[PDB]
């Protein structure tokens, strides 16, 4: 089953990286997306990654991938070999 976390951002500020911290099973395989509505339609930026030996995975997507005017959307986990939860996100 997919796991969805809503996010909210400034509509205008596009400095730096959309940075998501995940926590889960050491060395697990994982993938998903960041998704949002734009011009009426849902668009998706995919991520994939393994948790390190400490159980940490940091996904960084450039804020410039998300068009301006977008204020919200969802962090989605599509598959996870072990445990995985989003601890937080931040534009950085
Ligand atoms: O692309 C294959 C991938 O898709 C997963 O399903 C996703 C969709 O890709 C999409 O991101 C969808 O977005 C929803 C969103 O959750 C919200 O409800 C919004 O209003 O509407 C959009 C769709 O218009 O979310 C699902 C996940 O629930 C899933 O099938 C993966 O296993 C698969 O690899």
């Amino acid at each position: 089953t997919a796991i969805l976390y809503p996010f909210t951002i400034s509509g205008n500020d596009r400095n730096g990286n959309f940075t998501i911290n995940f926590k889960g099973t050491p060395n697990s395989t994982n993938n998903g997306c960041i998704g949002y509505s734009y011009n009426g339609d849902w668009e998706k930026i995919e991520w994939e990654g393994s948790c390190d030996g400490n159980g940490n995975l940091v996904v960084e997507v450039p804020m410039s991938k998300i068009p301006a005017g977008v204020t919200s959307g969802e962090i989605q986990i599509w598959a996870h070999s072990g445990d995985l939860k989003m601890t937080d996100y931040k534009a950085l």
